[PDB]
């Protein structure tokens, strides 16, 4: 609603897996509304029992993020399944799905949150303030850089669930 226009919702809805098709979208976490901190993200994502949609709008107004099969949580380990993918609308809408090379889907930490893994790199990286973000090409999704540069700044960030 606030970060996405009808253009974004339709192109995203067409690439969501079958198990969430026709499930209404519930806003679970929002930087605009809840307090900008990875800690707060964890608290709102706690007691979520569904896959989530991560929506990032950076300081260049470009929109990208991820669909995750499980709520974001602090984890000793990588978790999630292969239905997880990354997406960007810059320079055009493109979805980077599981490549089958590894299973390093989601990794929650106290200092950072990252999706994708393998040999050090990652697909998406956010710091504890949900401020400095980073995006590289990773083996989990074989994505290109979701943002303009490798480094980006989070302007607004939303997490949507499918209760």
């Amino acid at each position: 609603m606030a970060l996405l226009e009808n253009m974004h919702i339709e192109q995203l809805a067409r690439r969501l897996p079958a198990r969430v098709q026709g499930y209404p979208w519930r806003l679970a976490y929002s930087t605009l509304e809840h307090g900008t901190s990875l800690k707060t993200l964890y608290r709102k994502s706690a007691s979520l029992d569904s896959p989530v949609l991560l929506v990032i709008k950076d300081m260049d107004n470009q929109i990208f993020g991820a669909y995750a099969t499980h709520p974001f949580k602090f984890s000793d380990h990588y978790y999630g399944t292969g239905e997880t993918f990354l997406y960007t609308f810059s320079p055009h809408f493109k979805v980077f799905k599981w490549s089958g090379e590894n299973s390093y889907f989601i990794n929650g930490d106290i200092s950072s949150l990252e999706l994708g893994g393998g040999g050090g790199r990652f697909g998406l990286w956010l710091d504890a303030d949900l401020y400095h973000g980073r995006s590289n090409s990773c083996s989990t999704f074989n994505n290109d850089i979701l943002s303009k540069k490798e480094d980006f700044i989070v302007q607004d960030l939303e997490v949507w669930a499918f209760d």
